[PDB]
């Protein structure tokens, strides 16, 4: 007979001229996640595929789950394809064509109308195709993407799939290049204020068969107004461009007074080039360009247009919290928004170059970015084997025809150049980082990496002579030999030295060692807090509660809390900023319960995002926050209260007394308590703040009466220990003349009373107008309020929104770490007394309500109206049409279409309305192959894929791979295999009788057996899935790399040398004649005043993923003995603090490695440990000194990573497939579904 697809929605998607030259192409893609499929051929059936509008995140939506890693938020990546077809209408007949990526995560595949264009490995640089060559013109094309995130690849959540805009470009053959045109002022800074000489250099390619005869006419007018507002124009002499060829085109435009672009005042222009030919324009190319200028001086820091501004930055990772990595415009906008209200004026895109979209905010908002382009180098992090280091230093593909950056080296360069291309005219990006902790977390000899810094440094200063190139080294304060070649050569090309987490102490070693380096805090603090806990005053390390002090107390190992980290810097000029770690928290490095490697950490639900934000996912400030704006935020008066004031929250001890913290701007406050019920204040004391000002002119404030805190940086804010009773805890803030400031004026909370029982829900939208383009948002804050308003600390009430109207509910946030509720539920648990709602528009016109409901509390409700697009008819038109597009007839049968199709308009009205099908021919009919038929309906033309079938043999087998504990994810179709050798691109869907999914909780072979019944006809099909184990593989020692190496044994009683044991030699120096030994550590000293073991500790800055421990132990003829055979034991943790028995076997080698030197060699499973607590107890034997000792002269702590191999053959052994590989009957396929080989 014949089958069909099930309906779908069929959007028609075209591509004319009456578009503009650069077209949003983000809408009706086709999207499927699935690791089987292979979907390049554009006669493939997406009918089942679900419909995605671009950017889209493909990990954000799938399930959390414990065999992930915590570093990348415990969720999956994969394989995803994405499917777009469109019509190029006829009229582009004679011109080019290509799609853009601004970002794809990752190793994208791309593939135009079945041929394939190429390849693209890194996941945040933008790329191009060209679709030219390969375009169907006034036919039916198709665009196909293969996203392969495989983990794992990110020591953050990455997100999956196109998460940032597409686009179409379309031009004449003689046409500005991709990003042609590069703007340089080189004396701004002198011709500031008169005439400044712009110096364009522009790329102009003749893509035809003919010798072309061109002039430029450039003009530089204020953006978003009319041309006749130039401040300058050019036309340049004629350039002959030979055909095929390309020409770099320089001019130059006198601006007239331009406006400065500056952080308080971001004016943009606009810089129109038009490539002419006889009077005719081809092509018109715009870029958005500022006029600034900055300089770096080596002890006065930054400045920007001549006047010194203090670097007060924040490094951002990408995600935007429950929306994934999704680069959503509005939501990029609010970060900045809420970040410039803290008092922040640069952003360090940490680390990867950013969404166009960051970039464009910064250009208008007045932000300054340093853009860094990578993170790890040549080697990678943390074990991600699949991270870009992979990828660095590979050479691109000849027939790999991906644009953007230069093709002749390494993907570094194209990736680097690219990024540079992109971003060269922004006025906002300041400096190019090029790389971040590049020697941190990885293995072997870092001894290349000085030349391979030198080489990107090249790179970047050929790519754009406008702008400093720098990094963020973490090895400066280690003082690595490396790091100090590296900054040197920095120097030496006009670069800026970034180190990573130095206090003060380190920043003036630094000065001092090197006074050419013009040095910032590239990554500073690393504090650790969620927002709105009180009940402790303590960090820093995993708590019961899987949440972290509010209080500014609580930092990682390495770092250092908010107060310390930026009196370390605000004291010195010659530090010119700090980029605080980090702005927002983003998705994974859940940090202090991080994870390299597989497993959850603790009890599961385990934290699946960061603690280091200053503002928590959703955009809710933590308390830390006004600090930083009583710190940075010279536009706005800061006044702010903590804990919050209710017994069951605050810390008591010390008889009842709770600290009580101020952040503020103001010079003198007076701290007031009101008992609950009574009406008067009592004065609880005073505190006035001293007003420093350093040289360069930047000016702090201090605490620094009687009972001031012992440790300096806690002066920057006022604590007060108030006994704890129910009631107002008030503050009132005077300035420096002693005028009071007035009550309204401030930010942050003047005031914390206790409160009631859990009442109302207060709901509030951000923005009570969006657009309606299917783009913008509404953020809705909803808080948990007792009966008088006031937020209820711990309220944790379940809310559930009710999203009615011209919108959708997009996600749900609390920032609440270890909370595992899916982001795309109608519901979320509050957290500390706030839950958010992000709602986004359509792109129809409109209203929406939006209701918090929750239970025994009084609801909510916010309205929100959806404004249309300038330009959009009022007048009804046609939206979409649903019906099977998808027809497969048995041939020597006419194919039976629809009478009548479903139509869609833009009021969201349907009518079914009746479509007039084309012939189909007679020998078609017969042929037994595919074909395309058209019809009309209410003026449009629609088509069906019709694919004649004479008869099949049968549908080819499956098999694939799965670890342990994962079940296989079985096919949704299996294609259909003719008599005749030949495979079809038709699939036809399978049941299978699926096992328990227990049957994958152990190694081996698992056969499934489905069914499929085609055209009556029910095929049987089988799907052979390996079970299989990780493939560990053990590295090289680490011991190098720690960050710190202590001691059990007091100062005065220690012996011998400590750090020789991770200087990578194993041999002992035999030290005849006495004194402290150079090579090797003892514990001689403690064991003669009778002290049977010691304790070694190394501590290291990122979890080590360790999979062998050898330590060399030695031997004297005086004292030191090999110790007893399991009785030396080792413990791991991730904090200092909470520790854990490391599972292993000891194996004591038969013979000396060198003389007097045995390795003992311990053996065990990965696991992931930021410290390693080695306990020595020493032999029990006599020696000839009647004092026994231990010594070692190395511990190497070995990493290890795994890997999950799926084979590659589709040859036969025993019929069986080698790899096992589908065996069908013979055709077969390897395990990876790549190689299909018929025999
Ligand atoms: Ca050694």
């Amino acid at each position: 007979t014949q089958m069909s697809s099930t309906p779908e929605v069929v959007y028609s998607s075209a591509v004319d001229s009456k578009q503009n030259r650069t077209s949003d192409f983000d809408a009706n893609w086709k999207f499927m996640l699935s690791d089987s499929v292979q979907a390049q051929d554009p006669a493939f059936d997406d009918s089942a595929w679900q419909q995605v509008d671009l950017p889209h995140d493909y990990s954000i939506t799938q399930k959390y789950s414990q065999s992930n890693e915590a570093e990348s938020a415990y969720l999956p990546g994969g394989t995803g394809w994405y499917r777009k077809s469109f019509t190029i209408d006829r009229d582009l007949a004679g011109k080019r064509i290509a799609i853009n990526f601004d970002g794809v995560y990752m190793n994208a595949t791309v593939w135009f109308n079945g041929v394939k264009l190429g390849t693209h490995p890194y996941g945040y640089s933008p790329f191009s195709f060209d679709l030219t060559g390969n375009a169907k013109f006034g036919g039916e094309n198709t665009i196909v993407v293969k996203v392969e995130n495989r983990l794992p690849s990110s020591r953050w959540y990455s997100g999956s799939g196109i998460y940032r805009d597409v686009t179409l470009t379309v031009t004449d053959g003689v046409h500005v290049g991709n990003n042609g045109v590069a703007i340089k002022t080189p004396s701004l800074a002198t011709q500031n204020g008169g005439n400044v000489t712009m110096n364009l250099t522009t790329k102009v390619a003749n893509d035809t068969k003919a010798a072309a005869n061109i002039t430029l006419k450039q003009t530089v007018f204020p953006k978003g107004g009319k041309t006749d507002a130039a401040i300058g124009t050019v036309t340049t002499a004629s350039k002959s461009i030979a055909a095929g060829a390309s020409a770099d085109v320089t001019s130059t435009i006198t601006a007239a007074s331009p406006k400065l672009w500056s952080i308080k005042n971001p004016n943009l222009y606009t810089v129109r080039t038009e490539v002419l030919n006889g009077g005719k324009v081809l092509d018109t190319y715009d870029t958005e360009y500022g006029f600034r200028w900055t300089g770096f001086d080596a002890t006065s820091g930054f400045s920007l247009n001549g006047e010194k501004v203090k670097l007060k930055g924040v490094s951002m990772h990408h995600d935007q919290g429950s929306l994934g990595a999704v680069a959503n415009r509005r939501a990029i906008e609010r970060q900045v928004e809420i970040l410039q209200k803290m008092g922040v004026n640069s952003i360090r895109t940490t680390h990867n170059p950013a969404a166009k979209a960051l970039i464009d905010v910064c250009n208008e908002k007045g932000v300054l970015v340093v853009e860094e382009v990578f993170d790890m180098w040549n080697r990678s992090k943390n074990g991600n084997t699949e991270d870009y280091g992979k990828w660095f230093g590979q050479a691109i593909a000849g027939d790999n025809a991906v644009l953007g950056g230069d093709k002749d080296e390494t993907w570094a360069k194209f990736d680097l150049t690219s990024t540079i291309n992109r971003d060269r005219n922004a006025p906002s990006v300041i400096m190019w980082s090029l790389g971040n902790e590049m020697m941190e977390g990885i293995s072997g000899s870092v001894s290349g990496f000085p030349a391979t810094s030198a080489k990107l440094v090249a790179w970047t200063k050929a790519a754009d002579s406008t702008r400093p190139m720098t990094y963020g080294d973490n090895k400066i304060k280690a003082n690595w030999n490396e790091s100090n070649t590296m900054g040197d050569n920095l120097t030496a090309n006009g670069g800026v030295v970034g180190t990573n987490y130095s206090d003060g102490a380190n920043y003036d070693k630094i000065r001092t060692t090197h006074p050419s380096w013009a040095i910032y805090g590239s990554e500073t603090a690393s504090a650790i807090n969620s927002r709105g806990i009180y009940n402790r005053t303590t960090g820093g390390a995993q708590s019961s509660d899987k949440q972290l002090t509010s209080y500014d107390n609580s930092a990682v190992g390495w770092g250092a809390v908010a107060s310390s980290a930026w009196y370390d810097v605000v004291q010195r000029d010659f530090v010119a900023g700090t980029y605080v770690w980090t702005g927002f928290d983003y998705l994974g490095e859940p940090t202090p319960w991080n994870g390299t490697g597989s497993g959850a950490v603790g009890s599961w639900p385990s934290p699946k995002n960061s603690y280091f934000g200053i503002v928590d996912t959703a955009g809710f400030p933590k308390d830390t926050y006004y600090f930083y704006q009583s710190q940075w935020n010279d536009d706005v008066h800061t006044l702010h209260i903590l804990p919050a004031w209710n017994e069951n929250v605050v810390a008591k001890g010390s008889g009842n007394n709770v600290p009580v913290v101020v952040y503020t701007d103001a010079a003198k406050v007076k701290l007031y308590f009101t008992p609950k019920g009574s009406t008067e204040k009592r004065l609880i004391g005073e505190k006035s703040f001293t007003k420093k000002t350093t040289a360069a002119g930047y000016t702090y404030q201090v605490y620094e009466g009687a009972d001031k805190d012992s440790t300096a940086h806690k002066n920057m804010y006022l604590t007060w220990n108030v006994p704890w009773a129910e009631g107002t805890i008030s503050a009132e803030a005077y300035d420096e003349n002693n005028r009071l400031i007035p009550e309204g004026s401030t930010e942050g909370n003047a005031s914390v009373t206790t409160t009631g029982k859990a009442a109302k829900l207060k709901a509030d939208a951000d923005r009570k107008t969006i657009t309606a383009d299917g783009k913008d948002l509404s953020y809705i804050e909803v808080d948990v309020t007792d009966a008088n308003g006031h937020i209820v600390p711990d309220a944790a009430n379940r809310v559930t929104f009710d999203v009615k109207g011209a919108g959708k509910l997009v996600g749900v946030d609390n920032g609440s770490s270890p909370d595992h509720d899916s982001y795309q539920a109608d519901n979320r648990k509050a957290f500390s007394g706030k839950v958010l709602a992000i709602v986004q528009s359509t792109k129809e016109a409109g209203e929406i309500t939006v209701t918090a409901k929750a239970d025994g509390l009084q609801s909510s409700t916010v309205k929100i109206a959806t404004t249309a697009v300038p330009g959009t008819s009022t007048e009804k038109t046609v939206r979409s049409f649903y019906y099977s597009r998808n027809y497969y007839v048995k041939t020597g049968n006419k194919p039976i279409l629809p009478s009548d199709v479903e139509v869609r308009y833009s009021d969201g009205t349907s009518d079914r309305q009746n479509v007039t099908w084309d012939a189909v021919s007679d020998d078609q009919i017969a042929k037994a192959g595919s074909f395309s038929v058209a019809g009309t309906v209410a003026g449009q033309k629609i088509s069906v894929r019709v694919t004649m079938i004479d008869e099949i043999g049968a549908l080819l087998n499956y098999s694939a791979s799965t670890p342990v504990g994962t079940p296989a994810v079985l096919p949704g179709s299996r294609p259909a295999v003719l008599p005749d050798g030949t495979v079809t691109s038709a699939n036809f869907a399978v049941d299978w009788t699926k096992p328990a999914d227990t049957v994958y909780n152990t190694a081996g072979t698992v056969k499934v057996p489905g069914t499929a019944t085609v055209f009556g006809k029910e095929f049987k099909v089988t799907a052979t899935i390996r079970v299989q184990r990780s493939q560990v593989t053990i590295g090289s020692s680490v011991s190098g790399n720690a960050l710190r190496l202590t001691q059990n044994i007091p100062a005065d009683k220690q012996s011998d040398t400590l750090d020789a044991i991770k200087d990578g030699s194993t041999t002992v120096d035999a030290n005849t004649g006495g004194g402290a030994n150079p090579s090797a550590w003892t514990n001689w000293a403690y064991s003669k005043a009778g002290h049977n073991t010691a304790e070694i500790t190394f501590e290291y800055a990122t979890e080590q993923q360790l999979g062998q421990i050898v330590m060399y132990f030695f031997r004297d003829s005086n004292a030191v003995r090999f110790p007893d055979a399991g009785k030396t034991k080792i413990q791991i943790s991730a904090d200092g603090k909470n520790w854990t028995d490391l599972a292993a076997t000891e194996t004591i080698a038969a013979q000396e490695s060198s003389e007097r030197v045995k390795p003992y060699t311990y053996d065990f499973a990965p696991v992931g440990a930021t410290f390693v607590k080695v306990t020595v107890t020493n032999a029990d034997t006599t020696t000839p000194s009647g004092v026994v000792c231990a010594g070692l002269t190395e511990i190497e702590l070995k990493t290890a990573t795994s890997k999950f191999v799926t084979n590659t053959s589709a040859a036969l052994s025993s019929a069986e497939g080698e790899g096992n590989a589908s065996v069908t009957v013979v055709i077969t396929e390897s395990e990876d579904h790549v190689t299909r080989k018929t025999f």
